[PDB]
């Protein structure tokens, strides 16, 4: 019945895991520059809905940003945050998770 | 080469097998044990338990003492949770820093 630091870390790693498709989207954008949902979908042979779904996650995690295009067509494209930014955000997220887990394992009072 | 791909690889290396969690739990709950005892209780291969304990030892999550009453063997025990978290934090920070340097 005892709480388990390894088990808690497993849950944290799952929460911060990446789908393979997230890696493909991020890597495509870093290489090619900002792209529309439709362009990403065609390039990677994924559905537009699935791409939108993963973009929401990557935006909230701070790994991708959006920016307006006004070039006849008007809409948003999506751009990779730079590696230094991605790694800064990931570091903050995992440290946050560890800090929460630490509260379960304090000694004394 | 991209930071998410490198994080995936690093996070795989820092991952735990479900058995690791069970091995740690057993040692924390019941105290220091021999490999054969852990394997019996968990219904795992003794070789497998042995190899996972070697991984956990290198990571700083278990310790061992040599004992020789008859045949030589190791008694493994759980490191305390705060040491586990401290070591894990150090390790994952080290990995992120290494990946940071790949790009700088
Ligand atoms: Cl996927
Ligand atoms: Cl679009
Ligand atoms: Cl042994």
């Amino acid at each position: 019945h005892m709480s388990n630091p390894l088990g808690e870390l497993v849950k944290a790693l799952e929460k911060l895991s990446f789908k393979p498709s997230d890696v493909r989207i991020y890597s495509l954008l870093l290489e090619r520059g900002g792209m529309r949902v439709s362009e990403i979908a065609r390039e990677l042979d994924l559905s537009a809905r699935f791409v939108r779904d993963r973009l929401k996650v990557l935006l909230k995690r701070g790994f991708v940003r959006r920016e307006i295009v006004e070039k006849g067509w008007v809409g948003y494209i999506y751009s990779a945050e730079k590696p230094e930014k991605v790694l800064k955000e990931f570091k903050s997220s995992i440290l946050g998770e560890i800090e929460r887990i630490e509260k379960m394992f304090t000694d004394g009072s």
